[PDB]
């Protein structure tokens, strides 16, 4: 229905993460907190680090439990290492509740804690199967449901301002919404419809088939989920497997062929500028990504523009972007600039995610993005992967 107390919630931008306030201990201390559905701790600092302006300091928290146990996260761009122990958290703009949760209490880390992200810690959305050390450590959202009427969902809407944000700005802009226990009507337009989690880890999803401006890829749709598909708050690009990307990445240069762009814009690292106002988004296509759908033998699309595939970065009065779709090695993630196009709500209920058009995605006059189905899509089991 509609859910007031935590729309516009979050604060953030796709690069850097969208975080949510929360408080932990007794009395309350405040931090900001990454909300990221690629993982399945609630980890925060607490020790100081030159990143850090403020940290969990259990020493001054009444309700604050040691577990007496290590954790050690070594991941493939950064690492942490921290104390576990349990305390009572709230989520301000949230449900009206306190919990007692499992927390991380960050000692040690490197290339973790971002240089003006405005977030100390991360909360892990993703099921037990992924939290560390092992699933036995309960994660935020299993202690929240366990312990409250929460109803087991939680919805998304990241908000991509569209041009670059600077340090003032993004403290003081609107992020989007992270809507606990429900589902908030005025930030989409159009229908939900409905993918299955495939398995219960990371939000695991099936892509069935895959356009650029309607032009179907044409790969085994295996390939699109090779070695998973997942659905990251904490990942910035669209992610696609190293084959799907060079097959992508030829039918996006060959669509925007009436402008040349370098080698490193392909590959991430380098923008590319236009005079104000000038950004040519007509020549780039829009992607489509068709997903399996509730029903036996039907699929559904979502479609995003280049407004959310071209991540706005400041350079001079030029609007420059960074693309934003990159290689994988460990199967295609959905990031935050796919998740900009659309509310995403996680209904752990009923094992299936959802997608709409987002009220606060970035688009022009002439295209939006969309959800549409149905179509009809036969053997999608066959798109997942195995072993
Ligand atoms: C395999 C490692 O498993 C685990 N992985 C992780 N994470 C991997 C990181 C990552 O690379 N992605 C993409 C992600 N979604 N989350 C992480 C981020 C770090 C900083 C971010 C920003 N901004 S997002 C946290 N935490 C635990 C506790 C694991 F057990």
């Amino acid at each position: 229905g509609s859910f007031v107390e935590m729309v516009d919630n979050l604060r953030g931008k796709s690069g850097q993460g969208y975080y949510v306030e929360m408080t932990v201990g007794s009395p309350p201390q405040t931090l900001n907190i990454l909300v990221d559905t690629g993982s399945s701790n609630f980890a925060v600092g607490a020790a100081p680090h030159p990143f850090l302006h403020r940290y969990y300091q259990r020493q001054l928290s009444s309700t604050y439990r040691d577990l007496r146990k290590g954790v050690y996260v070594p991941y493939t761009q950064g690492k942490w290492e921290g104390e576990l122990g349990t305390d009572l958290v709230s989520i301000p703009h949230g449900p009206n509740v306190t919990v007692r949760a499992n927390i991380a209490a960050i000692t040690e880390s490197d290339k973790f804690f971002i240089n003006g992200s405005n977030w100390e810690g991360i909360l892990g959305l993703a099921y037990a199967e992924i939290a560390r050390p092992d699933d036995s450590l309960e994660p935020f959202f299993d202690s929240l449901v366990k312990q409250t009427h929460v109803p087991n969902l939680f919805s998304l809407q990241l908000c991509g301002a569209g041009f670059p944000l600077n340090q003032s700005e993004v403290l003081a802009s609107v992020g989007g919404s992270m809507i606990i226990g429900g589902i908030d009507h005025s930030l989409y337009t159009g229908s939900l419809w409905y993918t299955p989690i495939r398995r219960e880890w990371y939000y695991e999803v099936i892509i069935v088939r895959v356009e650029i401006n309607g032009q179907d890829l044409k790969m085994d749709c295996k390939e699109y989920n090779y070695d998973k598909s997942i659905v990251d708050s904490g990942t910035t690009n669209l992610r696609l497997p190293k084959k799907v990307f060079e097959a992508a990445v030829k039918s996006i240069k060959a669509a925007s062929s009436t402008e040349k762009f370098p080698d490193g814009f392909w590959l991430g690292e380098q923008l590319v500028c236009w005079q104000a106002g000038t950004t040519p988004w007509n020549i780039f296509p829009v992607i489509s990504l068709y997903l399996m759908g509730e029903v036996t033998n039907q699929s559904f699309r979502i479609t995003i523009l280049p407004q959310q595939y071209l991540r706005p970065v400041e350079d001079s009065q030029d609007d420059c972007y960074k693309f934003a779709i990159s290689q994988s090695s460990t199967g295609t993630v959905m990031g935050a600039v796919i998740m900009e196009g659309f509310y995403v709500v996680f209904d752990r209920a009923r094992k299936r995610i959802g997608f709409a058009v987002s009220a606060c995605h970035v688009h022009d006059e002439f295209r939006t993005a969309a959800v549409e189905g149905p179509f009809v899509t036969l053997d999608m089991e066959d798109c997942g992967y195995n072993i």
